[PDB]
């Protein structure tokens, strides 16, 4: 894999990584440019950021992979795709996708667009 | 609507006109640095682009826009987001979703990466 593929799929790793255990903690990866689009709401900044992801209403929450692409911009930016699953405490299992674009900034990989779906009808 | 959705949104519109009305000037919106991954499948480099896109098997095709969302990012682009079905000659209709990143080179908005993919469900 070439090294915008291994960079952003350890972004992505880590990124779920952090949601998965503690959301309150990716404001490490974020900056106030940053841009989220969540279920079409709009929202910018680490701290708007951080605090829409933390009031989701879910204690326990678990992403699973099934499809990630990543490929490398003109301005030396990486922009990745993923498809998955997500398992929040007791809910039905839900399937979501998610657009990051990712920026070298201070020597540190960070997402300055997100846009996350959730699919409409699961199984 | 902000310009980043105006821009966006007016791009998107143009590029499904193309696809379904007259895909071989489907490149003209492309650059030599523009990658696009199909359905999984990496094509890096304008040329290699063209060469697939040339290639679909379809004869006729037809795209309908179910959801789209817009945001501006640092460097001045524009990173797109489609959701919407497709049907292809005597396929069944499908699902698909379609990312986008603009930039405005010689002064012109083009697509620099273009990432599409089926979709089993609706986002």
């Amino acid at each position: 894999k070439p090294i915008w593929e291994q960079i952003g799929s350890s972004f992505i790793n880590h990124y779920y990584q952090l949601f998965d255990n503690d959301r309150t903690q990716l404001g490490a990866i974020y900056i106030d440019a940053s841009c989220l689009t969540w279920e079409g709401q709009q929202f910018q900044g680490k701290a708007a950021i951080v605090e829409k992801l933390s009031s989701l209403p879910f204690q326990k929450i678990q992403h699973s992979i099934t499809a990630q692409d990543h490929q490398p911009t003109p301005d030396s930016c990486i922009i990745s795709e993923v498809v998955g699953q997500l398992k929040a405490d007791e809910d039905p299992i839900m399937g979501f996708h998610q657009m990051f674009l990712l920026k070298n900034i201070n020597d540190a990989w960070v997402c300055t667009n997100d846009m996350f779906r959730l699919a409409l009808h699961n199984f």
